[PDB]
DNA sequence: GGATCATC
DNA sequence: GATGATCC
């Protein structure tokens, strides 16, 4: 029930498709997850209007874009939607992929979908502390291997 | 709107 | 071959 929902979450995170720079993975997705991991910790709303998130995640990409991350939260949240971790509804029709640039801006600017982390994962990280460490340590090892994470970890309530 | 690369 | 993204 709860433990199965836990290892479900990790399985999806371990099997994430992320782009990789010359020296490591692009941090678009972990910046997104840790932003939602922190919000789930403080019990904050689950879903948010895209402009409110586009700013929030985009702000963190501006501050901690260690691999030239530009403030484009639409790339990770589409990969995470395909990964089963993100809920997108409000839009009409079908959700695009994260291959391109213009269409990613146009789709989000036109539909303006309300998005958040998946309902069972958000509530799980709220109540379960065992899962917050297993999701942070997993993301920190695979994505931030060699980098200073504590500035980002601070700016999301995850110190 | 596109060429292009790396990863899946 | 489809998907996460750089770059024009």
């Amino acid at each position: 029930t709860d433990t199965d929902r836990s290892e479900d979450f990790l399985r999806r995170v371990r099997g994430l498709k992320a782009a990789r720079t010359a020296n490591g993975p692009r941090l678009y997705q972990p910046i997104t997850l840790l932003w939602a991991v922190g919000r789930a910790r403080r019990g904050e709303a689950r879903t948010l209007a895209w402009a409110d998130t586009d700013e929030a995640i985009g702000a963190l990409l501006k501050r901690h874009g260690a691999r030239g991350e530009r403030p484009r939260p639409d790339y990770p949240v589409l990969a995470l939607h395909r990964a089963g971790l993100w809920t997108l509804e409000g839009h009409v029709g079908e959700v695009p992929t994260a291959h391109g640039d213009s269409a990613l801006r146009n789709w989000f600017a036109e539909q303006r979908p309300v998005g958040g982390l998946a309902e069972p994962f958000h509530d799980l990280l709220h109540r379960s502390g065992h899962s917050r460490v297993s999701v942070i340590e997993a993301l920190l090892t695979t994505y931030f291997a060699g980098l200073d994470p504590v500035p980002l970890l601070e700016d999301t309530g995850l110190y």
